[PDB]
């Protein structure tokens, strides 16, 4: 659902009082850093499923350059 | 507070400015949360074994997030 189900995470770090955007990082930082123990922690399984994870974007205007020196 | 090594996690949550147990708490929801899925959810990376533990693997998915467990 979202990251191992930390629904009702979003609204423990929330709580905090913030906006949206700072609960998130919360648990972007220790839902990471828990996943990368997880190579040490005793799991193989045998499943084998593969799965998009969405992607990110980036902005950048382009702000010409002026023109005007005598007329 | 060495789960699976969130010193900067506990940093963190501290920052939004609480006092000490708020930070812990929060960390126990979410710790608590991906280890509930961790009985599922694995991998097959490591690159640093340990001493007696090579050859053998496999070139499938190692991955794989699903949930059947739930019903």
């Amino acid at each position: 659902e979202t990251k191992y189900e930390l629904n009702n995470t979003k609204k423990v770090a929330n709580a905090f009082g913030l906006n949206e955007e700072d609960t998130n990082l919360l648990i972007n930082a220790v839902d990471l850093d828990i996943k990368n123990n997880m190579q040490e922690i005793s799991s193989e399984l045998q499943q084998s499923e593969q799965s998009k994870q969405k992607q990110y974007g980036t902005t950048l205007q382009n702000l010409a350059k002026q023109n005007r020196i005598i007329k």
